């Protein structure tokens, strides 16, 4: 139970973090978004979301609602590739996951997907809002392999 | 001694934070700071500084080495006002203090400032990081009057 209480600890703690760097990431892109004219700026916000770091795990991803990834700061290769039938090793449907939990959920939701630091796969805890003015799903996360 | 122990951690899981948000904004204006000609960059950077928030009383401010502000989130009517000189309701030399932290020391520095949430002094943790191309001493802070 006390090895259990520490995690949940650990576990919230992070997400609050989370909730912070993703409001950095839309802040950030604040003047650009609001003075958008018909996706005018949305080059302009890639740029800035893509350099973005909390730390070397620690980046902005975004997909819009089919599923269609819109920028990827760690694999730029993806974009413009539809994710939404994308699975995990352990049969999570991330894509569809992440666009459900920021609109209709808490914005988050637990997947296993490429960790910069050991370039393979690892546990992760995602983080997504919705901007709806742009269809963009806005997500980042933290590794837990280290709790795990 | 428990308490003092809590206080403590407090502390340091805030100082843990404040080097990420610092990362936050570093890495945002990075391709602009990377890119610039002799100060070409500086006005747009700024306009992304100014923007981010990692909550209502999370902000960055700038100065450069002779203590003038060069850009604040909050006050913006305090840009190009040389502050060098200024001290808290403690007698902390707050911009001195920044300054030296982030050159010659560890980048902290405790005094306090306007809290936004409270248009009030509140005392706060400061963390600075020196950008030499722009000679700005970039910073952001905690508040800690609830630990206090």
């Amino acid at each position: 139970a006390e090895l259990v209480r520490d995690r949940q600890e650990l576990i919230d703690a992070r997400k609050k973090e989370l909730k912070a760097y993703m409001m950095m990431g839309v802040t950030a892109i604040k003047p650009l978004y609001d003075s958008d004219v018909n996706g005018s700026n949305k080059q302009a916000a890639k740029e800035i979301l893509k350099a973005m770091r909390f730390e070397s795990d620690g980046y902005f991803f975004a997909y819009d609602s089919q599923g269609i990834n819109t920028l990827h700061a760690i694999k730029p290769s993806l974009e413009g590739k539809n994710l939404y039938d994308l699975k995990d090793e352990n049969g999570v449907a991330v894509i569809a996951g992440l666009i459900d939990a920021s609109q209709k959920g808490d914005g988050f939701l637990y997947f296993s997907w490429h960790k910069p630091t050991i370039n393979a796969q690892a546990p992760k805890l995602g983080y997504a809002e919705y901007l709806q003015k742009w269809d963009w799903v806005l997500g980042t996360g933290i590794y837990i392999d280290d709790i795990d």
